[PDB]
């Protein structure tokens, strides 16, 4: 197979520092990039994690987190989930981490999800919205008052299944942790691996990152990607921004010179999302 060429960025002092202004256009553009993990932060609990909370409460200390099925919640889509290909995934949204993660799993989605914002403020300057609509544009992610869910996947290789099928995300942004060969995107029609790097986050855009920026300069897409067939296990885990959903208002896309326009609620899009994809 092809492998991407993704260009890489960190945070710094003014949002996103790619190598010059012509790799955070491509970077924008392609829809997936690298970003530098900051040296301080730890991710050693997420990974641990990953490894261990498909498999029941014999084995401590998170594989206790299997028993919490999707009843637990209110909300069909958290706790944990069975999927159809070869994944299986822990699902929760921020107003319960305190509550129902571990204590140091709260942290990191905590820390995650500041990076997040930052990284997303920068990507809206660079797309010509003006600041006081970021806000809505945003579904409250632009601050703190967005949705986000903490991810963890596991991917059980003995199923014979692709490990997670084609897809774009929901949401506005994915910040990605991954250690092993099978993230594969559709960067230009052809699908090329994403090279492994443990030192670096994988970074993309949901569909109402998409939508919002539909009609801007540089149109952002939410990249198509999948996991291929597993042969040896694997796990990941990502965070995952998108619009406040308080049973309000919805999903927005900016017209230039004029402000922004509402094309759909956020729950219809995540619900039809979740077929076709
Ligand atoms: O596990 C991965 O590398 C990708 C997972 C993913 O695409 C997702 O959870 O939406
Ligand atoms: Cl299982
Ligand atoms: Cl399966
Ligand atoms: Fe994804």
């Amino acid at each position: 197979d092809r492998t991407a060429d993704l260009e890489r960025a960190r945070l710094g002092d003014d949002g996103l520092d790619f190598q010059d202004d012509a790799a955070q256009a491509r970077a924008f553009a392609q829809g997936v990039f690298l970003l530098e993990i900051p040296e301080w932060l730890d991710l050693s609990a997420g990974d641990r994690f990953a490894r261990q909370f498909f498999q029941g409460t014999g084995v401590e200390p998170y594989g206790k987190y299997r028993d919490l099925s999707s009843e637990h919640f209110g909300d069909e889509l958290l706790g944990y989930h069975s999927r159809v290909d070869q994944l299986e995934q822990f699902l929760l949204e921020r107003r319960f981490w305190g509550e129902v993660y571990p204590s140091e799993i709260a942290t990191l989605g905590e820390h995650l999800t500041l990076l997040s914002h930052r990284v997303l403020r920068s990507v809206l300057a660079s797309a010509g919205i003006p600041e006081e609509d970021w806000h809505r544009a945003s579904g409250g992610c632009s601050e703190t008052n967005g949705s986000y869910h903490l991810t963890f996947n596991h991917y059980r290789s003995a199923h014979q299944d692709i490990g997670l099928s084609s897809h774009k995300d929901d949401g506005f942004i994915t910040v990605l942790r991954t250690t092993a060969q099978g993230l594969e995107v559709n960067r230009d029609d052809v699908w090329e691996k994403v090279p492994v790097d443990p030192a670096c986050f994988v970074v993309n855009f949901g569909l109402s990152m998409e939508i919002l920026t539909s009609a801007c300069v540089t149109p952002l897409s939410a990249i198509m990607h999948r996991v291929s067939h597993q042969n040896f296990d694997r796990s990941s885990f990502g965070h995952f921004s998108s619009s406040r959903c308080l049973p309000d208002d919805g999903i927005y896309r900016y017209l230039p010179s004029a402000g922004l326009e509402r094309v759909c609620g956020s729950r219809e899009l995540i619900e039809e999302n979740d077929h076709e994809i």
